[PDB]
């Protein structure tokens, strides 16, 4: 039986590779403080201050914290991630299991300048999952506070808050307020533990691979087509330019002119930025020249956007302004940090099926020609979905988000998250946790006012999350060797994906998921 | 039922990866000519000519050919070899299956200057396996004539011959002569096929991995040893050098002085050669300065020799003269070809457990010291096996031999082939094949002389070899990513391990089998 002298659970970290399943499991140590002195608070920012109209919000910050495991490096070691991306075409999550155990609640008190900390054995914490998704779902925005990548780290649990409809800083009539104490929650003392199990809905495998064929090269290089195209509108070789309609079969000589069954994926253009500083314009175009969308009078930057190739062949240095996911190196500031600190992801692999982010989708005619009027062709900067169009989703990264919640709406088009991930209508429920408030001594004469004086308190414990993953094994007749993800062979001051002299775990580079090839 | 109008078998090339087994299977088209005009012939080379005493031999060349599949690239595509070496610690062969089918026998005749070729439907070929190993076993010497690496190539079957005891060019009394027609053999016409199955004896897994620890670093870096060593024989800091015995515990500061349980593998020194030309001596030392062994008055070069590290840290350019396996690039001559054409293999990975090929094993004392006599320490160039000694075998390569036959002898020490491979007491039997001689028209009057006139004839057909391999899966708790074998990411004129514009299949580099790490 449970008690103060027996542990509620054991430490488990593994990856079990069996057949087409891999079961990854993680355990971390967390510390949950008291947020907002146990208060709900209205929070808002209006345009009255230096804030612009785009940055206005209205919402509430709660006392509650929440667990976020939504990043891959929570569930995978760099070596486990290497087994995955080298040997497999696809993977999808199946089920997860989640546990809290070994909970300590501790009171801390100040006397003059000295601090002291003592166990409080009778205190509780409150934990519930929102199984029914009745709360604003705050996961999937790529917020900080996930379990650390490295298992020996102890992390602080992030505070829960949410945003609601606003006009300026003020709230409208449809604005909702949620009291989290109004759900049923389990209360745990130091001998109690918490568990639940969740099963993922059927979701398509993330495709981890690149195409070994571009979309326009699917043809046989040897053979002509029986179809014809319009090769020349004018008389050739004549002393007069008299117009004449001449047709030709497209063939190995002109492939660009052949008939084709499919079209590249949709395009929404990004502004191109060069890593070489001299090539860029001299100005600040970051916000002004940015690609934005306009929703209810507020312009929101489009980030990262629809999945589009970062750059074309033999341009390494150019990247779309908002187009790529950008990760920071260990110990990087939050504000105006130099380029050397960020790690730019790149989509190389989707150049085959997807247009380049920084270039036009194509060119269409602007006019009806006449013998008098010359033909005019305009560029297509943004192109929605057309029939016969194929595309790839953005690639997941070891540092990136696993899933997002598909908004509940009448309709959606290809509901896959633009940060990359698995779109889920019923994602893993978000787990909320709070220290139960313990009052400081009340007065001896009754007063109606609520008690504003509490014992300063925090809790720690252990958390285990276990996800079963389904694998799609690579089966390929390719003769020559694949590209693999490999560590650098040459010597270095310190090992990649390992602690340094000071004990700081760092991740050198973002690791994409597609090294394998398939036929398009 | 079989006949001239039905095929005897089907084309099969696959690698089936299932569980801990991989079954590789290959099929090739072969052409078997008539060797020695259907004659056995004595062959010898004596010292009377320009030949030296080391190059003398006595033996026989037969009419027979033989099939040799003994190289890995027969059974593995470069991609199948990549799955193997990246994902696995070890592998060993289990059983094989072998087939001849779709046999054509063709007669060719000359009329004036024109050639013509026609099927001969009634002719046979003779095939037997030496199951009992009663013949000189000629496989495992790394001779040419193996099935081509690339399945679309048609290869010529090599002629069978063997060597026997000699004195000079002359034969001694123990010299043996073998008539191959004196075994039972199966005779096949164009509708017949041949098959047999062989099962490998239990053999240790080839170890494909490197050690992540050197043999001398197995210690804990944090903690001292309770053992002592002799640190100083002389008085320190004194105005006199009076000798005094001072002892110390070895620790993190001096690791080289700690007590250790094990010793590096055995050493037989090689001469060191630099790829930089200026650094080498100016002379021809290739034969003279070579490391040789002396057997019955003949000096034989030691090649490649006992497994030893090619070079130490931060020397790329040096290699042992005879120490490394040397493969040629596609289309390289057989004689005095330049360095650019050969591909030098290297053992990097065994630096941990094995001494460097070009350096001394260690140093031992040459004398008993006295107050009068100074201590003298000699180098150990060659070192046999000592108790408490550990070593790694040489690495197998995609281009290298799979197995060798362990000589039948009273005793042997660690019977593993020095070219690398699996030492087998009962290796796969060698398959012998010959065109049955068909006489040209005999005279109409009887003559006792054997018939010297035959119909010029050759045969072609298909050959399938199928080997089941047992795998030892890699199970490792290493956090950071492994080194993997990967193809080059950058653009190139033509793909590696693929045909060029002219249709010539080439292999760019030798591919070793050890990219994974284990703890020593």
């Amino acid at each position: 039986a449970d008690g103060v002298g027996s542990s509620s659970g054991n430490w488990h970290c593994d990856s079990t590779w069996l057949g087409d399943r891999v079961i990854t499991t993680s355990t971390r140590t967390w510390a949950l403080p008291t947020y907002n002195n146990h208060l709900y608070k209205q929070i808002s920012n209006g345009t009255s201050g230096g804030s612009t109209n785009d940055n206005t919000y209205f919402g509430y910050s709660t006392p509650w914290g929440y667990f976020d495991f939504n990043r891959f490096h929570c569930h995978f070691s760099p070596r486990d991630w290497q087994r995955l991306i080298n040997n497999n075409w696809g993977f999808r999550p199946k089920r997860l299991n989640f546990k809290l155990f070994n909970i300590q609640v501790k009171e801390v008190t100040q006397n003059e300048g000295t601090k002291t900390i003592a166990n409080n054995l009778t205190s509780t914490i409150q934990v519930f999952t929102d199984s029914e998704y009745q709360l604003p779902y705050v996961l999937g925005s790529a917020h900080q506070g996930c379990l650390p990548p490295f298992p020996a780290d102890v992390f602080m649990i992030p505070q829960y808050g949410y945003l609601t409809l606003n006009n300026g800083s003020q709230a409208v009539g449809r604005s909702s307020f949620y009291c989290l104490e109004y759900f049923p929650s389990q209360m745990l003392r130091t001998g109690n533990n918490f568990e639940f199990s969740y099963q993922f809905e059927d979701v398509p495998f993330h495709s981890s691979y690149a195409h070994s064929q571009s979309l326009d090269r699917l043809m046989n290089p040897l053979i002509d087509q029986y179809l014809y195209y319009l090769s020349r509108t004018q008389s050739t070789g004549g002393t007069a330019g008299t117009q004449q309609l001449l047709f030709s079969q497209a063939g190995p000589n002109n492939m660009s002119a052949q008939a084709k069954n499919w079209l590249p994926g949709p395009c929404y253009r990004q502004q191109r930025v060069s890593t070489t500083l001299s090539q860029n314009n001299n100005s600040n175009f970051a916000w002004t020249g940015a690609t934005k969308y306009h929703l209810n009078g507020r312009d929101s930057l489009v980030n990262p956007g629809v999945a589009m190739a970062t750059h074309k062949d033999d341009e390494e240095r150019f990247f779309p302004s908002s187009g790529v996911l950008m990760f920071g190196k260990q110990g990087a500031g939050k504000d105006n940090v130099d380029y050397s600190s960020v790690m730019l992801t790149s989509e190389e692999e989707i150049k085959t099926t997807n247009p380049v982010a920084t270039e036009q989708y194509g060119v269409v005619a602007d006019n009806l020609q006449q013998q008098n009027a010359a033909p005019i062709v305009g560029a297509v900067n943004s192109q929605g979905a057309l029939p016969g169009m194929v595309w790839q989703n953005r690639d997941v990264y070891l540092q990136g988000p696993i899933w997002a919640k598909i908004p509940h709406t009448d309709g959606n088009f290809h509901p896959s998250p633009l940060m990359g991930g698995f779109g889920l209508k019923h994602p893993p429920p978000q787990i909320l946790i709070k220290n139960t408030p313990v009052p400081a001594d009340p007065p001896t004469t009754f007063s109606q006012a609520k008690l504003a004086s509490f014992i300063t308190q925090y809790s720690t414990g252990q958390v285990s999350v276990e996800i079963e993953w389904e694998l799609q094994k690579e089966n390929s007749k390719r003769w020559n060797p694949e590209i693999q993800y490999t560590s650098n062979y040459y010597k270095s001051t310190n090992v990649d994906f390992a602690v340094n002299t000071d004990g700081t775990y760092s991740e050198p580079r973002p690791i994409g998921t597609r090294y394998l090839t398939r036929n398009l």
